């Protein structure tokens, strides 16, 4: 009763996802209100709080880079990961500054604004491109998410809008949190942002299953998985009716218990 893993390889259109959720158009859409809030939290986590280190692993990056714009100010290296090779190719297109890459300029500008206008768009983009060295395949459902590929234990593991889409049930969800912890150094940071109580999301006519969790189930799973929560925020803002049936989104910062 849940989207098969292999559907992500074939039917998740990276460009269409970017057009539908991250175009950041002139009209005050629900998608843009969500994106602005996620950016505020990411700015607060990486620039205001002490979330820093040599390595940050982004889990289930999809074709997006918005979740890394503040992070590149605090981590020497950022490793981007996704189950879809098609998604990693779209990421790589932006990373190499190709002309057919997605235009992130209204999002890049917004981040520079948030950060105190210390830098401009081109300088911001360059710091991120220099931070990303590895573009890897990952599967959160596996005990070794990065498979046979080795990495030093991360200082931080970030995952935006991935676990609800990747986990068919609550046992898999708690298991995936434990699997992300195996990529984390003891006492390392876990940053998760996702939808609340969503049973699906859409990319045009293409439907994708989502695990509908309430904030209590998310908190319980993080505790069961061996983390300690530092903060937890719920926003009431949901996606447009045509996109998903969520009841807001959550953001949390936790630490791996040694
Ligand atoms: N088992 C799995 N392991 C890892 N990534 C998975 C996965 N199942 C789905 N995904 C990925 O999870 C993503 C959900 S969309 C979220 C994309 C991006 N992080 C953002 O914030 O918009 C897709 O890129 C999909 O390919
Ligand atoms: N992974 C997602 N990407 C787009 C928005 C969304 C809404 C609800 C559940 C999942 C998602």
């Amino acid at each position: 009763g849940f989207t098969s893993k292999d559907t992500y390889l074939s039917h998740f259109n990276p460009r269409d996802y970017l057009e539908k959720y991250y175009k950041f158009g002139s009209r005050h859409s629900a998608e843009s209100q969500i994106l602005k809030h996620l950016l505020k939290n990411l700015f607060k986590i990486f620039c205001l709080d002490g979330v820093k280190g040599d390595l940050l692993i982004d889990i289930g990056s999809g074709p997006t880079i918005y979740q890394l714009l503040s992070a590149c100010e605090s981590f020497k290296e950022i490793v981007v990961t996704d189950y879809s090779d098609q998604n990693l190719q779209e990421l790589e297109k932006w990373l190499k500054a190709a002309p057919a890459a997605f235009d992130w300029s209204p999002v890049v500008t917004y981040v520079c604004d948030l950060e105190g206008n210390r830098v401009k768009g081109p300088e911001k983009e360059e710091k991120l491109r220099q931070a990303v060295k590895q573009v890897l395949k990952c599967d959160v459902t596996q005990s070794q998410p990065l498979g046979a590929v080795p990495l030093p234990p991360a200082d931080c593991v970030l995952s935006t809008l991935c676990l609800d889409a990747a986990c068919p049930d609550l046992p898999t969800y708690c298991r995936a949190l434990r699997n992300l912890g195996s990529l984390l150094k003891p006492g390392g940071f876990l940053v998760i942002m996702d939808a609340l109580k969503s049973s699906y999301y859409m990319i045009g006519e293409q439907k994708f299953s989502s695990l509908p969790l309430g904030r209590e189930a998310v908190e319980a799973a993080v505790k069961e998985a061996g983390y300690t929560i530092e903060w937890f925020e719920v926003i009431s803002q949901s996606y447009s009716s045509t996109m998903a049936n969520n009841e807001g989104l959550f953001s949390l910062v936790a630490r791996k218990l040694s």
